[PDB]
């Protein structure tokens, strides 16, 4: 239950290792006024210091003056940090305002369309996003309602997405989670520690183009339902076929363990390890850090359920692009739709106290 | 780590309140009387394999390759994680199966109370499975197999995620806030009040309908909250609008939480004083709620409030009234009651060869 630390060159809740839940928001900004929009970032820092070490925002939940709201919302009150991060990022539509077209990065690319999508404008987009994430679901929700009370007037809330469990793991000698469909999810990912990976394949470099990301990466958010009725009927050989692991252990085909290296010829042609693996891609590598979700009925008997994927990568374009590219076969777009998606830019880390969000782009 | 299935009360009420909520509703697709008791039966042998951290049937996996696995595994390496599972029948199952004189008089339909906005469509239903667990995915899975295996006899109709406390961070005698910044659960019937459950939770004989002796009637409520509104009352407001402090919860004019309020130091429309038994003819409820943030509407607010359960001996002797004397709580102002079900929680299940509603069918 303790606290990771809000400070760094790069922001936590990335290589971080991941909570157990996820409240993720997306903002769009209502003011046209830059300098009102700095405050605002400005006063956002200073409470997610507070917020990040289990404290109440400003003067806090009670104790001031009887006849004004108190500062904080007071739900976090006798809870600890919880591991709670705050992670900020700047959309592409952001960059048409306050002056800051020339500054948008190449590496923050729109996506193009992908066969199947199915994607819904409304859990799409948006200027800005903050994903909070921690082990205590209250601890994350008074995270985002108190950020939102404090942007009253100059942001909105466009659209959020609850987690209520992890389907990714950036630390391999932890057990793997699994997703609804019953497989582990995060074997072959990139771990917290691998300093020389995350460097290559995670953080934006200086050389890459854009000074002000220097230290940041790019996200793909896309909103994934699960097709469980048509799932759950399969045969287990074509739930293993799918992917190329068995669904017991997580081994690849043919291997006894989890972490056994996949042996790509001995899977499928479409089998979604084999077309998902950087060795397919020329090398492409992701850091996958998702949630499952599930949102009520769907009004037809059937519990509603998927996975909001999180993917974090030094350029979209060489990164996610690619990968999903070679997904148009995958065995498994025959139980899955993706039906909202959003990238953002996420700045460098705050450095110290008197650093904040942004700042190296304002 | 495990809540023990058998009893002679279904688990998960006087027991130990877990982390996180499953709450589905189903609807019964069959007028086959044998088929339901069938499924009651299968249900129940998948409930003590869950309830014990294990798969249903013969399993996630290992089974034959052209067959579907009997459990869908996504619970597999989990915990049992104090899962209990806790059934109830709603007034309508007793239309069918030729039932309708069984209903108990103690399953009553609420009356329509002031400021209701109920959806149908996330209101009643045949019947309904509880599950309570410190894991969400335990209790999702648990939810999710349950309605694989009635898949053809029963829908679900509508299903709702809660959560309370984190209990491996936060201390257990420590009472949890609900998302209004209050504390919640303060004056209520405890788990190891066994007199007060008799008196208040568990169905008698003499109460006229044997079948149900052992078992509770359930009410659920979903509550959305003004969540927005709330945070620009101010804390004067807040505190008025329950009777107790926002730091401390201490009844108005005391110091301690646990001070047995004065009622007469309350506003006249105060939350405790207008719930309180003193002045509901000593009308007492187990309350069991699980808060509730679903996402954001069209509006950018926060779809989020209580999911309001409470157990007692006789819906017409308590939810009934105090709701009734709700009416002009100055709660009133920020929540809305937008879903609502009632339900006979059976007796438990006695023993490896007993099974969900046998002393009904
Ligand atoms: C509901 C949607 C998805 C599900 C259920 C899913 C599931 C899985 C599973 C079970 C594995 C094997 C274990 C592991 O190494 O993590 C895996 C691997 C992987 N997946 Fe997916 N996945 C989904 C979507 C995606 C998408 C959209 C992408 C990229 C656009 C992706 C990229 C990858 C990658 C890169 C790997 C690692 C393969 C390797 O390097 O060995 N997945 N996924
Ligand atoms: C969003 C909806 C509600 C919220 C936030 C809420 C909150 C609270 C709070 C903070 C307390 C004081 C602490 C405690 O004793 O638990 C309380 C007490 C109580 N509430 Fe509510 N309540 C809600 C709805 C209801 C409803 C619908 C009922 C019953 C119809 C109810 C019945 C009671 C009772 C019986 C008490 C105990 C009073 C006593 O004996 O001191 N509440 N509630």
């Amino acid at each position: 239950g303790s606290a990771v630390p809000f400070h760094g060159a790069h922001q936590a809740g990335i290589a971080t290792p991941v909570q157990d839940r996820l409240h993720f928001a997306a903002f769009d900004v209502t003011t046209e006024d830059r300098a009102a929009f700095v405050a605002l970032l400005k006063e956002w820092t200073a409470a997610a210091r507070r917020l990040t070490a289990g404290h109440a925002v400003g003067e806090g939940a009670y104790g001031g003056l009887p006849e004004a709201p108190p500062d904080d919302t007071g739900e976090a009150l006798g809870l600890k940090p919880s591991r709670l991060t705050l992670t900020i990022g700047f959309g592409p539509s952001l960059f048409t305002r306050f002056g800051l077209a020339d500054l948008r990065p190449e590496a923050l690319a729109d996506l193009p369309k992908f066969p199947g999508d199915n994607l819904d404008r409304a859990r799409s987009g948006g200027d800005l996003c903050v994903q909070a994430c921690a082990d205590d679901p209250q601890v994350a929700v008074h995270a985002i309602r108190n950020l939102a009370r404090i942007g009253f007037g100059k942001v909105v809330v466009r659209w959020s997405q609850l987690g209520f469990g992890k389907t990714s793991s950036t630390t391999p000698d932890k057990q793997t989670p699994r997703n609804l469909l019953g497989f582990k999810d995060g074997t072959r990912n990139i771990a917290g520690t691998e300093k020389d990976r995350l460097d290559r394949f995670v953080w934006a470099a200086e050389k890459d183009g854009t000074p002000w990301m220097t230290g940041g990466s790019y996200l793909v958010a896309r909103r994934i339902r699960m097709h469980i009725e048509t799932w759950d009927r399969a045969s287990l050989q074509e739930q293993e076929d799918v992917f190329g692991r068995d669904k017991g252990e997580g081994a690849p085909v043919g291997k006894a363990k989890e972490r056994d290296e996949p042996f790509l010829k001995a899977m499928k042609p479409d089998a979604h390890v084999r077309l998902a693996h950087p060795d397919s891609n020329g090398g492409a590598t992701l850091l996958r850090r998702g949630y499952s979700f599930t949102d009520g009925t769907d009004g037809l008997g059937r519990l509603d359920a998927g996975l909001f994927f999180l993917a974090y990568q030094r350029d979209i374009r060489t990164g996610f692009v690619p990968v999903q590219r070679n997904l148009a076969t995958d065995a498994l777009n025959e139980y899955i739709q993706h039906v909202g998606s959003a990238v953002f830019a996420v700045p460098p880390g705050v450095r110290d106290a008197d650093d904040w969000w942004g700042s190296t782009l304002f």
